DNA sequence: GACTAGGGAGTAATCCCCTTGGCGGTTAAAACGCGGGGGACAGCGCGTACGTGCGTTTAAGCGGTGCTAGAGCTGTCTACGACCAATTGAGCGGCCTCGGCACCGGGATTCTCCAGGG
């Protein structure tokens, strides 16, 4: 969906994938794997970094 | 005068929202440990600034005096302050905003360390 949304539209602006902890790797390693043109971000980690 | 009709309280069933405990998940603050280095402190030397003895004087205590202007108490009155309430407005009790505060980002600016040569 996001990757027809990115194709058809011009617009693919900072979308929100809220998950549960566990699955916090894998959505980012499931278009890894799978439609890489995205630019993912991963946010977790202590207040530092 | 005998019995009739209707509605809010008495009795009761419904709802249902509100919390008592325990337990798991997850982030943040607290807890612990090492390399190394800068702060604490000894050993010491000294000089010069006081610690101390003695001469030679001004000065507080001494001893007394003659009063002098400010301080305590005696009437005495009278201007004023603590005694009811009508008031009626100065101001507080409860609610509704939008704005300054909360707080984080991009950047310019600035504060600090080093391994070398200069």
């Amino acid at each position: 969906l996001l990757a027809y949304l990115a194709c058809e539209k011009e617009n693919w602006g900072p979308h929100l994938i809220v998950v549960p902890t566990s699955v916090l790797l894998n959505w980012e390693m499931e278009f890894k794997r799978f439609a890489p043109g995205f630019k993912v971000l991963t946010y977790y980690g202590s207040p530092q970094q």
